[PDB]
Order: C-alpha cells, then sequence, then structure tokens
C-alpha cells in the first residue's frame, strides 16, 4: 500500500507519497528509460490501495488499477464507492468486500462525465494540497455533485502526478494555495495514452513518432512532440501506458 498524510504536509512529503506511487506499479522492462507498465495482472494484484489522510487525520482508501493508474473506487468509513464502468465492477469483485454497503457513483471515471456530473470543467476547479484535503473531506460521506469535483481533484493530484513529473511540481507550487490547473497540466492529462503510444511505436522508427503530438508547455505555448529528445520524454513522463 501506500500513504499521504496533508497534516503536517509539505512539498517533500507529497514527493515522497508520489515517489511511493510510481514504485507500487509494476513493471518488467523501460522503454527510453520510463517504466512500462504491464499489459495485464490477474486477482487482487491488479488493485494498489492508497491511504489518503485529511488535516484532521479522517482518511478514505483509494484503489488504483496498476495497469493505467485508473482510480476504481474508495472506502469512507465502512461504505465502498465505484464508478459505474464494468473495470471499477470487476475492481468491486477484489476491494473493499469487508464494506457495510457498496455504491455505484452515477457517473464512469471519464474526465467529461465527471465533469458534467461536477458542474464545472478541470479548467474552473483549482487543485493543490488544500482542495485534497477537501476533497478527502468531501468523499468521506456520500454526495454524488460534490463527489464529482473530489474526484476531478483526486485523480490530478495522486495519478496525474504520477504520471507526469510537470504535473507532481505544479502540485508542489500549491502546497498552501489551490489553483486551477496550468493549460500545459491539462495537455498532458488529455495525451498520456498518445505519448505513451508514440514512445513505444518510436522503438523500430528510430526514435521517431509515427503521429507527433501537439502539447502546450510550461510557458503556454504550443510545441509539437517529433521524437524521444524531447524533455516531455526525457524528463517529464514517468509511466508508459502499454500499447496493449
Ligand atoms: O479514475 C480515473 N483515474 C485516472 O487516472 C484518469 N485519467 C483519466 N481518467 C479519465 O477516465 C476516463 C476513462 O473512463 C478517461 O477518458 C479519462 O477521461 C481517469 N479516471
Amino acid at each position: 500500500d501506500v500513504s499521504f498524510r496533508l497534516s503536517g504536509a509539505d512539498p517533500r512529503s507529497y514527493g515522497m507519497f508520489i515517489k511511493d506511487l510510481r514504485n507500487a506499479l509494476p513493471f518488467r522492462e523501460k522503454v527510453y528509460n520510463i517504466p512500462l507498465l504491464l499489459p495485464s495482472v490477474s486477482g487482487a494484484g491488479r488493485y494498489l490501495l492508497m491511504h489518503l489522510f485529511n488535516y484532521d487525520g479522517k482518511t478514505i482508501t483509494v484503489a488504483v488499477d496498476v495497469t493505467n493508474v485508473y482510480i476504481m473506487g474508495y472506502l469512507a468509513d465502512t461504505t465502498s464507492y465505484f464508478f459505474n464502468e464494468p473495470a471499477a465492477e470487476l475492481a468491486s469483485q477484489y476491494v473493499f468486500r469487508d464494506a457495510r454497503r457498496k455504491i455505484t457513483l452515477p457517473y464512469s471515471g471519464n474526465y467529461e462525465r465527471l465533469q458534467i456530473a461536477a458542474g464545472k470543467p478541470r479548467e474552473k476547479i483549482p487543485i493543490g494540497l488544500p482542495a485534497l484535503d477537501s476533497a478527502i473531506s468531501t468523499l468521506l460521506h456520500y454526495d454524488s455533485t460534490a463527489a464529482a469535483g473530489a474526484l476531478l481533484v483526486l485523480i490530478q493530484t495522486t495519478a496525474e502526478a504520477a504520471r507526469f513529473k510537470y504535473i507532481e511540481q505544479q502540485i508542489q507550487e500549491r502546497a498552501y494555495r489551490d489553483e486551477v490547473p496550468s493549460l500545459a497540466t491539462i495537455s498532458l492529462e488529455n495525451s498520456w495514452s498518445g505519448l505513451s503510444k508514440q514512445i513505444q511505436l518510436a522503438q523500430g522508427n528510430n526514435g521517431i513518432f509515427r503521429t507527433p503530438i501537439v502539447l502546450v508547455d510550461n510557458k503556454g505555448n504550443r510545441v509539437q512532440i517529433t521524437n524521444v529528445t524531447s524533455k516531455v520524454v526525457t524528463s517529464n513522463i514517468q509511466l508508459l501506458l502499454n500499447t496493449r
């Protein structure tokens, strides 16, 4: 398992949590020095448990699919909660079985669906460590509207930070003051599957992307990613979604 305590959290302890989270995701090989997530894992081993604690020490446990860093659901006190999608019902077979009742949220984990349920897009929801404090508090007691926004914060401050060093650094900047994600943050979240695909394909194409990827850079400017010498590949992306 991995844990993160917001009580006494600083940029250093958040960075240690994101390091713990990346290290709990298995890999057999690296492609261009980036861990390649497994095509599949059978049984309960597919799901990593993250123990998150708000400033007041109240906690949820979050289930993460280790093949794709997708959050499936979470445990709050004696109630489990899962997204309304087949991958999450499958996860409910292995995690939080001991919960008194299992609620299926009235949405899938898709960003588009969560934003409709929350009533705001990601671009207008402040993220940071205070926002994660608020998200954990929201999730402790069922409220499906409130939970959709809390889940957008949770996804970005855990899974997306694991996937991209730049997003980890953006949340560190927001240790004590929330701020809507940067344009590069949204760009990277949107592009992880594409980048993962082009980096795997670049093996057999001399490190050249078969299809270049349009991103927004750290200064808010367009950058076209054509090959593995790009700083997005050499410094930023930390995990690859297996092309399978
Ligand atoms: O639960 C989630 N964890 C994630 O890391 C994550 N990243 C993206 N999503 C969104 O969920 C959809 C899959 O059902 C994707 O299309 C993303 O929008 C995520 N959902």
